[PDB]
């Protein structure tokens, strides 16, 4: 089976290494220089002290009939990808973008492809055009979008390396919002307060502010069980209690953030339902300023 | 004449030194000898809309006279050393013109023989150099007695002033100070985080709503007499300064210590003493402090 990975960023290279253990992989990239380099060297994965190399093809456009295309580009790059995908024969496409900003776009992208969405819980850092460091051993979880048939991806993902496990979930909306609610409540606050996830629980005022944010976002996302979801946010917080969140990390290092993909999404949905999002908008304004 | 020491050689200190020098013997007590030397050298220059005046003034790096009045204009962070000097001199009149109300907690439990006065500065003033200040905003100083100080003590001192340096007595120190604090507390922290000019608080629906939430906390902590009127004022002053970047926004952009402790930190201490919640104030404080 042929798999195409669209995007040669950290996530795209990580996916390329692990999936090439089972399948014929091609990295589809926007830079001829990256394509050539992968074509010559394959992909290098680092994990702990150890280095491994996977043979992988590359190309700057889609020139094969891929059984699956995995989209790993950032929101800046998504519209150009839709256009490319419109020019190919019906196949399976899995979008792995962080946040839910792209979902408005997906809802009204009407094509004949079978669409799947997923979340990447791994940590990865790109080192060069051909090299990636697997810094956090996580998982990928995926679901069918718009009634696509899950069994189209089951054979592809049946067997994986124990460090690349892949889990299916039936409800894509629950899947994406379960992750989004957590990131929305934690990431902005730790970025502005510059504290570990754990101090959000241990400072009564910070916990109370996170609850205000939660109550706004939970309403916007129309989550099924408010109290259970709030338990989960606090529980995910206690489990990651020593972590400087990803956005806090982006912040000390002056990298642009997932503010658009995470909070921007809540703002657009709040506007459409005529919902109030005072705390979310303040956080959005404050993080956009730091960028 | 009478002797006045101005503690602090920032914008307000130089402005007060210029105008009080017209009637009295002034010394500016500056922390840097180079400023003290430079004032003692070409005097103080004040710029006021096309005119430039010069006043001769003394200067020093320590309080080593018995002044008839001391006027304290330094940032809160240096206030601690000031207090320490204020113990080794003879009892006198001290007028605190500090921004914020963090000094009010220090003064509350201050055992001294000093007569304590407290006031606000409504002038616009911008320090141009070690010796020069631009009087950009023709305002006033307003002052009150703190605790049991006798107001009449400042009668002769403030009997005569330049038309552009008026000074007004107000009977209620707490109303005077809180009335300026409610405004600073609502505008400054918010602008510092959002990095927008003041007017952007009024014209962005969510930002205005967030300001209101901050106002409601601060208003309750301070126990402000007329709440509806104070809220109008906050929005009013926002309107008057629409194109301005607040002083706290400026401090944050510049990597300088802010007046968070004197503005917000005081409200936090007060919320705590009353078992009141101040969740928005606390988040603002933590975020501004994180930047320092």
């Amino acid at each position: 089976l042929k798999i195409g990975i669209i995007g040669g960023g950290s996530v795209g290279l990580l996916c390329a290494y692990y999936l090439s253990l089972y399948h014929d992989v091609t990295v589809v990239t926007r830079r001829q220089e990256q394509a050539a380099a992968i074509q010559s060297e394959g992909i290098r994965l680092y994990k702990g002290g150890e280095e491994f190399r996977a043979d992988c093809s590359a190309d700057t456009s889609i020139n094969s009939d891929f059984d699956l295309l995995v989209v790993t580009v950032k929101q800046h790059q998504l519209q150009s990808v839709f256009s490319s995908l419109e020019r190919i024969g019906k196949t399976n496409i899995l979008f792995l973008q962080n946040g839910m900003g792209h979902i408005h776009d997906l809802k009204d992208w009407h094509v004949g492809h079978s669409i799947y969405v997923g979340i990447v819980e791994h940590g990865a850092v790109r080192k060069s055009d051909t090299a990636v460091d697997h810094t956090g051993l996580g998982a990928i979880k995926w679901s069918a979008f718009d009634d696509a048939e899950p069994d189209r991806l089951n054979i592809l993902f049946q067997h994986n390396h124990s460090d690349f496990p892949i889990y299916y979930e039936t409800d894509w909306y629950r899947l994406l919002t379960g992750k989004l609610i957590v990131n929305a409540c934690i990431n902005p606050l730790t970025a502005l307060l510059q504290v570990k996830n754990g101090e959000l629980l241990t400072t009564p005022a910070y916990l109370a502010f996170m609850k205000l944010v939660f109550q706004e976002a939970c309403r916007i996302l129309k989550l099924e069980n408010e109290e259970k979801a709030w338990e989960r946010v606090q529980a995910v917080c206690g489990q990651t209690k020593e972590n400087r969140s990803s956005m806090l990390v982006d912040v000390i290092g002056g990298r642009q953030t997932e503010a658009d993909a995470i909070i921007g999404y809540l703002l657009k949905e709040a506007s459409l339902q005529g919902l109030d999002a005072v705390h979310l908008e303040f956080l959005y304004g404050s993080i956009k300023a730091l960028e």
